[PDB]
């Protein structure tokens, strides 16, 4: 039941993230290092990227081209999370609409957790690993550019002290897309039991993965508490952006996810 059930979770998250946290980890400890004007401009012109350069919108400034790149990856993972969650039959068998109303409200919070995987306290991994953007340079951007992107190092930083691995990540991810508590959701009570499953899977795993950490479980449910406040107070800084930066471009696809949050 549970072994296997976090199983088939870990094996979907090995199939449906292109970058693990074993992967980054091994890099973090080399990447090329942007962390001023220059330097980014040399990495657009002789890294690697997802998205090509010219596929963006046109440019208007450093720190709105930064923000667009942040962008790009936002909606890429959420591509990846949407597929990950299609792995996990008990997800699949929701109704398509239910299965929209999860990844709606929960692919920013499962991003902001992942996200620490390919952070450290100096900056964090970029273009697949192939670069390494400095904190302090995305400090230096205009605000409100800057301000949307410091808070995620905060709570990185304190999250990677946890020490998890992917498997302990894949369950977290899980748990957190499979959430009870998500507005306009038709099968409240069949995502409730898909949760408690989920839940009750991550903590028999930690019990076998990390057999002298104390507290970790019940800090964890913390954290996922946490990355609530943390994506309140994102969508709130992006409904900012959409109304003092007119210039600024934003994808469709965030766009539908963000016209109902407050
Ligand atoms: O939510 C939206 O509406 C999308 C808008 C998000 C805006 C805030 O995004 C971030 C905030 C804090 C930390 C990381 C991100 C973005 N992310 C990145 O992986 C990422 C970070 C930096 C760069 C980059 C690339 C080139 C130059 C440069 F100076 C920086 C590329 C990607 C993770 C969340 C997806
Ligand atoms: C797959 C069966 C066909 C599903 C058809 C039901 C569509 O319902 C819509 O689901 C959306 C969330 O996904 C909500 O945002 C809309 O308010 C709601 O009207």
């Amino acid at each position: 039941d549970l072994k296997a059930f976090s199983k088939h979770i870990y094996n979907a998250y090995l199939k449906n993230f292109n970058m693990t946290k074993k992967k980054a980890r091994s890099i973090l400890t080399a990447p090329f290092v942007i962390h001023d004007i220059e330097t980014l401009w040399q990495a657009e012109k002789g890294l690697v990227w997802k998205q090509l350069v010219n596929g963006l919108p046109p440019y208007k400034e450093i720190s709105v081209h930064v923000f667009y790149r942040c962008q790009c990856t936002t909606v890429e993972t959420v591509r990846e999370l949407t597929e990950f969650a299609k792995s996990i039959p008990s997800f699949s068998s929701l109704f398509l609409n239910d299965q929209v109303t999860l990844l709606k409200y929960g692919v920013h919070e499962a991003i902001f957790a992942m996200l620490a995987s390919i952070v450290n306290k100096d900056g964090l991994l970029v273009a697949n690993g192939s670069g390494f953007v400095t904190r302090e340079f995305l400090r230096s951007l205009r605000k409100p550019f800057s301000d949307i992107i410091e808070p995620k190092f905060e709570f990185a930083v304190k999250f990677n002290a946890l020490e998890l691995d992917d498997s302990d990540l894949a369950l977290f991810i899980a748990a957190i897309i499979l959430c009870g508590d998500r507005p306009g959701l038709m099968n409240v009570p069949r995502v409730e039991a898909i949760q408690d499953t989920i839940l009750r899977a991550l903590e028999f795993h930690l019990q076998a993965n990390h057999p002298d950490a104390q507290y970790l479980f019940p800090k964890l449910l913390q954290k996922m508490a946490d990355l609530r406040q943390l994506v309140t107070e994102h969508a709130q800084m992006m409904q900012r952006i959409k109304k003092t930066e007119t210039e600024t471009s934003l994808h469709p696809l965030l766009q539908e996810i963000y016209k109902d949050m407050y």
